[PDB]
C-alpha cells in the first residue's frame, strides 16, 4: 500500500542462476540486479539518489537512458541527464541495472557439498561464503531413489520434510548467518550416488547479494535531504548441484 511507502521509494531486487558441479566447481553464476523508483508526488519528481557501493565482484552497472551516466560514474549519484526534466510520478522506472557472470567459485553464496557413499550413506553440508548475507526459508532439495521406502536421518542441523510422491527429501534451515556459516545433514537409503542429484537450493534475502545500496536521496534544487524507503529482495531463478 501507498501508505507504507514514503513518497520516494525504491524496490532493489535481485536475482540469482546458479550451476554447480556436485565437485564444487562453478559451471556458471549469473547475477542480474536492478533499482526501480517510485515516486508518489511530483514535489519530489526532480531528485538524486546517492548510491553507495561497497562491491568488489566487478559487478557491470548500467543506467537507464534518461540517467546521466557520467554523473552516476564520478559521483556515484542517479539523477536525470536533464536535471529540469521530473521523473515519472507513480510510474516505476528502472533507474540502474546490474550483471555478473562468472565462473569464479570464490562468488558462490552459498557453497553445497553432497557425498554420496555406498545401502547409500548421503552426507550433505552448506557453507556460507559471504559473511554479508543472512539467508531465511533456506530450502535444500534432495532427489531419492523410488520404490525403496522412505530415508533414514540421523544427524542434522535444522529439519526435513520427506515426500513420498515426489521422491524428495527437502531439508529446511537453520538461519544461515555469518555467525553460524555451515550445517550438515546424515540420513540413508537404498541407493546409488546419482540418484541423489540434481540438488536444488531455494532462499530468500533481504540483504542483496551485490553490496549496493540507496542511502540518500536529495533535491536538485537546494541539494536537500528528503524521505524515502526501500524494500530489497535477493531470489533463486536456479540454484543446482548437479
Amino acid at each position: 500500500s501507498p501508505i507504507n511507502m514514503e513518497s520516494v521509494h525504491m524496490k532493489i531486487e535481485e536475482k540469482i542462476t546458479l550451476t554447480c558441479g556436485r565437485d564444487g566447481g562453478l559451471q556458471n553464476m549469473e547475477l542480474h540486479g536492478m533499482i526501480m523508483l517510485r515516486i508518489s508526488d511530483d514535489k519530489f519528481g526532480r531528485i538524486r539518489l546517492h548510491v553507495e557501493n561497497e562491491d568488489k565482484k566487478g559487478v557491470q552497472l548500467q543506467t537507464h537512458p534518461n540517467v546521466d551516466k557520467k554523473l552516476f560514474t564520478a559521483e556515484s549519484l542517479i539523477g536525470l541527464k536533464n536535471p529540469e526534466k521530473s521523473f515519472p510520478v507513480n510510474s516505476d522506472v528502472g533507474v540502474l541495472k546490474w550483471r555478473l557472470q562468472t565462473t569464479e567459485e570464490s562468488f558462490i553464496p552459498l557453497t553445497i557439498n553432497c557425498w554420496p557413499s555406498e545401502g547409500c550413506d548421503v552426507n550433505i553440508e552448506y557453507e556460507l561464503q559471504e559473511d554479508n548475507l543472512e539467508l531465511n526459508d533456506v530450502v535444500i532439495t534432495i532427489p531419492l531413489p523410488s520404490g525403496v521406502g522412505a530415508p533414514v536421518i540421523g544427524e542434522i542441523d535444522g529439519e526435513y520434510r520427506h515426500d513420498s510422491r515426489r521422491n524428495t527429501l527437502e531439508w529446511c534451515l537453520p538461519v544461515i548467518d555469518a555467525k553460524n556459516k555451515s550445517g550438515s545433514l546424515e540420513f540413508s537409503i537404498a541407493g546409488q550416488p546419482n540418484d541423489f542429484f540434481p540438488v536444488q537450493v531455494s532462499f530468500i534475502s533481504k540483504k542483496n547479494y551485490c553490496n549496493i545500496q540507496v542511502t540518500k536521496v536529495t533535491q536538485v534544487d537546494g541539494n536537500s535531504p528528503v524521505r524515502f524507503s526501500t524494500e530489497t529482495t535477493f531470489l533463486v531463478d536456479k540454484y543446482e548441484i548437479l
